[PDB]
DNA sequence: GGATCATCGAGGATCGAGCTCGGTG
DNA sequence: CACCGAGCTTGATCCTCGATGATCC
């Protein structure tokens, strides 16, 4: 190993060791020219990651640096490949001006990429929600905090039990997880994404209290009503000191935080959420999820919205009616409204560009564009008589000073970036008009020039070029080149040609450079002034886009609603769903024949139902699709049937069916309520004859007579059949199967009482088994059926 | 839509619409200077799957042209994306020069990179098999066949039944799958990845047994025992005729083909081979698998070679004794020969290459490497007293003449193409080194001249350099470029440098020139004349390749049965399985907590074992663990445990771990077991009721029992059945006990004789947590309704 | 029909600062 | 005796020649 000690390095080497200090354990994008270079583990990992060439730079002091770059221009097609496998990457760049800088230039760290706090579009996934998030455990329990940094929505929650905590992991699905040091429940965390390990001193209570309140400009927070929340408050406080260092400027948009309460959403175990396949099928994938169904929204922003609503259930009935409210007033008005809508496109990540002054100029046209149809939706809404619309129509704002703004500045359809100018329209500045016209004088005059000096010479190769590199030139041909006039000033040799200057040229390639360099400079002193001109009304701004995301959802809801026949379900103050032909939202759309729409009676007096028949009948179906409708009915959104009554359900427990199933159970019968709604499918793995049986039969008692929660209790097992005997508010329903020889069709349809028999022989019928095993099962059934 | 007829469009496009029509349907590679560019269909797809740039062609033919195109040194990389999602791609060259071609120059489609027949190193998976397979329906039943593109290794098989096909299909998967347009049964083959539909006329008999023939080089297939095989030859005929449609080449590594019988091989169905997760787990990865950790084999081509042993048990007791013997014979030698095998490295699919004249220079370099190797190999195995390994030794030979001819023709290590020379090595061919020592005189030369010029000028930023386009020049800086000789003619400037050429220079440049052309042409003559020197020993070469496989394989088996403490096991004539402390191969050496072994003794008078205690990953491995055990000894292998006698087994069924599936499955075992089959029954009737999953359990287990008597390891929940020893012969109960002892129970992987006494799903459900209110209730409930039993 | 005129690819230096060597006045 | 003036150091990016075919009045 060679000394490695500061002073022995180069002022280049140093100046990037401190740099590197401040970020010990991530890439730093080290800005050198026109290139991002990394240096020693960074590189060879960048090299790795990136598929990019290992160089190496020599060095004075023992060992040459191994070096990795990439050029600014491409360096997003990198950084996408980081950010997708949860690496965060630290940005340093060159700030101060090489001609006055005998040593390194001034550089910075002017942002840190990380996979909760990118706001780029090309990084981001267009309809998925990607939030950075900060966990912490006390002796007490938990406290957790998310930050949605492209919308700047930011909520809380303080898990009470470990078992919450997992299902609200799950639910929100931070792309990147602060921790503290100090946390002792590993098994919930080790093996998730964008893991973050981070100092206790981070989550103090005295400093979070102390950001917070700076952040939103308030005395107290006792204004959003996470005063009594310290656990919670810890989480959001290292949350936000760690987005103001992977941005190191300030959040504006970030201007309040909500709590999601126990009691304000319905609380759905992580076996649930992934057995309703919300936004994912068990197998991991997007197909055949309630989003993939529902979500029919025109804008990404509006689809994450409808996901994020579809995630979080909301109890308050207030809310929910105000949506079944305007979905079915809008629902005639879908038509108009959906086209223009589409216009708007992800207004949300837009803002976050405009909050953390990184936007580019065609998010400022897509906002200009998005201005440009609030008009025609407050013309199409004004005649919708309903306060919620109204709310969301007022709320949705006008913008005119900023519809102005951006109309004059800014061209039609501006390039991707700003570097290369020809962003700012002409007239908004006539400075800028004036630095133009020299270098948009190059038509007429240059080509003026190749006639005079063609017809002057006589050389008909003649011919006005320019070059990047050596700049403007006359060309002659090689034969031609000879006899060139003598005031023509050799520049450049090609193979088949020659290119000359004279006084003019240099005189017009001197001016229209400066002209160029300066016209280049104000633009970008224009573009950074359009910021500081947007961000006063970001507050009205966040509404606005929040209102046309919100109008998005609804008119989509109102879309699918009536395209898929659906109808607004009523509530009652106290537990029990009435179902009328009730059917599965996602199975009926992708199996492409109609599905077998099933009615439910859940009550006090009839809580409990025993739901027998053969398996592949929709047993499991019936169950989900009930979960899916209680779901639905609680986004405020038409539900998939011809009436439903549904009373208040506090959690959803689904448990499928080992170890893992009598943890689940045991799960759902300590913390279930009357209000709870239960899904038991044959849960159950006996080690011996009744095992799995007797245990169900006494989770059944248990969960009927004792917790009284609404419970859909599905089981193969013919022996519960006879619950309903001894026990009260428990009643047998059952799938119809019909048997026509060696095959069976199943009904779908659920019928009162147990079904008439079992169906084990009818499968192995259908399976082709050999007839004299078929008539042995017929005669032992018939003899163990006869003990009972 | 603007109107493409042929007679519009250009010559250029005209003679891609040519070639294109022998190729409808397949992507076709165009070269077009130093690009393979695809168009109007072909351009989009291509641009869709590669994710290249969809760019145009301005066209006098109305629509421009969508244009997607490839650099020629960059087209394997690209290849190996459209061969891996199972994309054919017929690969179209430039022949002649374009410069003396008055029409469009002379092309041809010299090979088409389909998935069942890439030769190229790189679109290959160096250990997993890449077959191309022709499957037919007949009247009478089945014909397949089944051809390994870089082994030579040609198979046939004429499957008894729509199961046996299946089976069949599974254990082969064939990359690219050969099937007729009056293929009746397509559920088979419905969901196959690289299905091609082909005309009937390709399943002539009399075509197939002629061309067959003529590519052995034989008056009939009496030699080969596969004369009395119509249905199997049908297929193998259409599948040797696309082989050479493919390579557009004659095949001479295709000497020999042999038939997979009913009676050579233990049927194993789709299920077995998936549940067992021979190479693939049931999530469909790798690991956790019998060759993840079986196969520590030194060479991929010994790697596929064990994998295609493990998919295939063999029956013929003559081969496992050979095995089991050199296995034995080789436990000591391990050390020495593993590290010089592993030098050889693929050597199977090099010789598929050189057969094909594809093989790259590097494919040549480890060849000579694996000869230089057959030495120390021939010295270790001299001594080791077994018969087997002498005819592996013999087999084996030396090559020593092919040796010395790589060694003088070859550079040590040459680069990874021929296009920019630099292969072939000095001494060999005294033209070459002629051609070479001009390109290199002029080198020091022009070296020599860069110092004369520097003094002569006195400008000390000169520096002589070299370009494709311009040649040789001399580079002064921007601020001593006015100061140049006035003979300096200007030929290129640059931002702060000027390059210039004299009359001497270009004197010079002539010579380089002339000898790089002449040198490159030259060095690929030789090139192309190293394959015609070597196909001759082909035969040899290959029956070297499988020996060395086969050696790696054996080798591999020895050094894993002495690691892993295997035992040999013995064959008996009938029926019947001995096991003293048998482990589960794989689940002992993934977990690092030591693996509990157990005997077995299934037998006529034992054939059914009713298997009852918690599972807990105990229960399925004990079965399973019987099973790979079953299959380890019918591959002539040692097995994990200190004593094992077997009888002769003709099919492993698995029914262990949706209900209609399983009921499927078991439907199979019960239609075609025999009292040779091992049957593994892992608690089925589980999905449907009480009574009638038991009532189907209870008649499978009969019927087994005492109609079928195959050999089973029947696990159940189900307690009835432990009643089914008390009535008949031939079927005992054992079971894995839990042990409980305060908050903790400690899971019993050791197998008792009797059945279990205790119920632990209440245990299981006390450590969960859940309530005693509800514990007390179902342990109530439970001894009202078993007092009645 | 024959000088004239597209068109796609191949290199290729540059982009641009920074440290190091090399004269150098 | 410091101080200018050269070197080369990652993937895009024009840029121009190469090589070729196409052209059409
Ligand atoms: N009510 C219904 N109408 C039509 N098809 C249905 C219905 N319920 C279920 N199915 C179909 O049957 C399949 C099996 O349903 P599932 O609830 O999984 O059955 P089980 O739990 O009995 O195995 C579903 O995927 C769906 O395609």
């Amino acid at each position: 190993s060679a000394i490695e000690n500061f002073d022995a390095h180069t002022p280049m080497m140093q100046q990037y060791l401190r740099l590197k200090a401040q970020h010990p354990e991530i890439l730093l994008f080290y800005r050198m020219g026109d290139f991002y270079e990394l240096f020693y583990d960074d590189a060879k990992r960048a090299s790795q990651l990136l598929d990019i060439s290992l160089t190496k730079r020599g060095a004075s002091a023992g060992e040459p640096i191994p070096m990795a770059g990439i050029p600014y221009h491409a360096v997003e097609n990198y950084l996408a490949k980081l950010v997708n496998q949860g690496e965060s990457v630290a940005i340093a760049e060159q700030i101060g001006d090489p001609a006055t800088s005998k040593g390194p230039v001034e550089r910075k760290v002017v942002r840190i990429v990380t996979p909760g706090t990118i706001s780029d579009e090309a990084l981001l996934q267009e309809r998925q929600d990607n939030l950075l998030a900060a966990i912490w455990q006390d002796s007490k329990g938990f406290g957790y905090a998310t930050l949605d940094i492209s919308s700047g929505r930011f909520r809380l929650s303080e898990p009470a039990d470990r078992e919450t905590m997992a299902a609200e992991l799950q639910r929100t699905n931070p792309a990147e997880l602060l921790y503290a040091e100090d946390f002792a429940e590993m098994s919930l965390i080790e093996g998730r994404r964008g893991l973050r390990r981070r100092p206790l001193w981070e989550f103090e209570i005295d400093t979070a209290r102390q950001q917070l309140n700076l952040q939103f400009g308030t005395r107290d927070l006792v204004g959003f009503g996470v005063e009594n929340a310290p656990r919670g408050l810890s989480a959001a406080g290292a949350l936000l000191q760690y987005a103001k260092c992977t941005q190191r400027t300030t959040l504006p948009h970030i201007r309040s935080i909500t709590m999601e309460r126990e009691q304000d959403s319905i609380i759905m175990d992580a076996a649930t959420r992934r057995n309703l396949e919300i936004t994912q099928n068990l197998a991991g994938g997007a197909e055949n999820t309630l989003a993939s169904v529902l979500d029919s929204t025109v804008t990404p922003m509006g689809s994450r919205m409808l996901k994020r609503w579809l995630h979080m259930p909301v109890r308050d009935t207030r809310v929910l009616l105000e949506r079944q409210q305007t979905i079915g007033a809008l629902q005639d008005f879908t038509a108009g409204l959906q086209p223009v809508l589409r216009q708007v496109g992800d207004l949300e990540r837009i803002l976050a560009r405009l909050a953390l002054r990184t936007a580019r100029p065609r998010d400022l046209a897509r906002m200009r564009h998005a201005f440009q149809q609030l008009p025609e939706l407050r013309a199409q809404l004004e005649t919708v008589d309903s306060a919620p619309v109204q709310a969301l129509r007022e709320k949705m704002g006008e913008f005119a000073e900023l519809r102005d703004l951006l109309e004059r500045a800014i061209i039609d359809t501006p390039p991707v970036l700003v570097r290369d100018g020809g962003v700012i329209a002409s007239g908004y500045n006539e400075e800028l008009d004036e630095w133009r016209a020299l270098a948009d004088g190059a038509t007429d005059y240059l080509e003026r020039l190749e006639v005079r000096e063609r017809e002057r010479t006589g050389l008909d190769t003649l011919k006005v070029g320019f070059n990047a590199v050596h700049g403007y030139y006359i060309q002659i041909s090689r034969g031609q080149s000879h006899l060139a006039p003598i005031n023509y000033m050799r520049r450049q040799t090609l193979k088949n040609a020659e290119r000359y200057i004279i006084p003019e040229l240099k005189e017009y390639e001197d001016k229209v450079l400066t002209s160029k360099g300066k016209a280049l400079a104000l633009e970008k002193q224009l573009y950074e002034e359009l910021f500081d001109l947007l961000l006063p009304h970001l507050e009205a701004l966040q509404q606005s886009a929040s209102a046309l995301a919100e109008l998005d959802v609804l008119v989509n809801l109102a879309e699918r609603a009536y395209t898929l026949n659906y109808t607004s379900p009523t509530f009652i103050d106290k537990p029990g769903i009435r179902i009328t032909e009730g059917r599965h939202p996602v199975v009926e759309q992708v199996l492409n024949e109609p599905f077998i729409a099933n009615p439910l009676n859940l009550s006090p007096q009839r809580r409990m139902l025993i739901i027998t028949g053969p398996n592949m009948g929709g047993k499991s179906t019936y169950m989900r699709q009930t979960a899916l409708i209680a779901l639905m009915a609680y986004i405020g959104s038409y539900v998939p049937a011809q009436k439903v009554e549904i009373g208040p359900i506090d959690r959803i427990f689904t448990r499928v069916g080992f170890m893992v199933e009598m943890t689940e159970t045991a799960n759902i019968l300590h913390n279930a309520t009357e209000y709870s709604l239960v899904l038991m499918d044959e849960i159950g793995r006996g080690t011996s004859t009744y095992d799995g049986l007797s245990l169900a039969w006494a989770v059944a008692e248990n969960l009927a007579n004792k917790i009284k929660a609404l419970t859909l209790f599905a089981t193969h097992y013919f022996e519960l059949t006879q619950l309903p005997e001894k026990m009260e508010g428990v009643a047998n329903v059952h799938l119809d199967a019909l048997e026509h020889g060696d095959t069976i069709a199943f009904m779908h349809s659920v019928q009162d009482g147990a079904a008439s028999k079992s169906y084990g022989l009818a499968v192995a019928a259908l399976a082709g088994v050999p007839k004299e095993v078929i008539k042995r099962a017929r005669q032992k059934l018939r003899e163990l059926e006869s003990i009972s």
